[PDB]
């Protein structure tokens, strides 16, 4: 039916008929510390292992932090750098963003894509909200532009945010909750075009050396 890219989490792929539709713009929404970056690292890790060109744009953390985080889950991004992976640091060389504007970000991503060569690509923009902190009302116009142009350049895109959702082809929501001294984390596919997606909230775990693990389905 459609060409789907694995999330890197098999149990999650089951929830969306094999994975994310190629060319989609996917909004990952939720409070800080809810697993959105890790979820994204899975997507890139899987792409890299698949031979996909991969680009990760980071606006809150350093490139090194992203790399260290990935190592936590037995992903080794270092030797892919400038070969099949470019991490663009919007928090701070040629793969840096001076100004956090939408066009500067796209131009830099396209520059990176030219370095990495032909082929379907994965892009993470973590986070897309950094683009409109000061222009909250531009969120929709910015996301439409980002989606149109990045899809044109053969990307399937994850965009984290802590109008984006409405422009997005899919929406995955992340939650955390403390109850009786316990932390519980949850994920929900709120929207996914062209996909008979699961509508249940799922409990997830973040496990060292593994990453996000689906623990079970919530009812009602
Ligand atoms: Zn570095
Ligand atoms: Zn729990
Ligand atoms: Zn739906
Ligand atoms: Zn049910």
């Amino acid at each position: 039916m459609v060409s789907r890219l694995s999330t890197g989490i098999l149990d999650f792929d089951k929830l969306i008929q094999g994975g994310i539709p190629q060319g989609f713009f996917i909004a990952l929404t939720g409070e800080p510390g809810t697993g959105k970056t890790i979820f994204s690292l899975h997507f890139i890790a899987k792409g890299l292992r698949d031979g996909d060109p991969c680009i990760y744009v980071t606006t809150e953390e350093s490139r090194d932090s992203i790399i260290r985080q990935a190592k936590q889950f037995n992903w080794d991004f270092e030797e892919y750098i400038e070969k099949k992976l470019i991490i663009i640091d919007a928090l701070m060389d040629q793969w840096s963003l001076v100004n956090l504007t939408p066009e500067e970000l796209v131009n830099k991503v396209i520059e990176a894509k030219q370095k990495l060569g032909y082929g379907k690509a994965r892009l993470v923009i973590d986070s897309v909200s950094a683009l409109f902190l000061d222009k909250p009302a531009m969120a929709r116009k910015i996301s439409y532009y980002l989606k149109r142009v990045l899809n044109k350049w053969n990307f399937t895109i994850y965009a984290t945010s802590q109008g984006v959702e409405h422009v997005a082809d899919g929406i995955i929501r992340f939650r955390r909750m403390i109850r009786n001294g316990e932390l519980h984390r949850y994920i929900l596919i709120e929207k996914m075009r062209q996909t008979d997606h699961d509508k249940h909230v799922w409990e997830i775990d973040i496990v060292n050396g593994k990453g996000i693990v689906l623990k079970g389905r919530l009812e009602e």
